[PDB]
């Protein structure tokens, strides 16, 4: 549903910021920021595990379906 993607990032990564925009309009594939402070001193490669983690295999085709930005807040 809307705002679902949105949910589970921050149910699974408690305290994170996050911006989701559906690219396309198309319901389908989605980029998405995501700011959380126990993303700071990991790569971005450990970053993206955790918000892969966050999403439980719900988000069928994930790898290219949700592009991914992360970051430590500024
Ligand atoms: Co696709």
């Amino acid at each position: 549903a809307p705002g679902d993607i949105e949910d589970m990032i921050k149910a699974g990564i408690p305290g994170a910021r996050v911006t989701i925009r559906d690219l396309a309009g198309d319901g389908d594939h989605y980029a998405a920021e995501v700011v959380a402070e126990a993303f700071r001193g990991k790569t971005r490669v450990q970053q993206h595990q955790m918000v892969y983690n966050a999403l439980k295999g719900n988000m069928g085709g994930i790898l290219h379906a949700l592009a991914l930005q992360t970051s430590a807040p500024e």
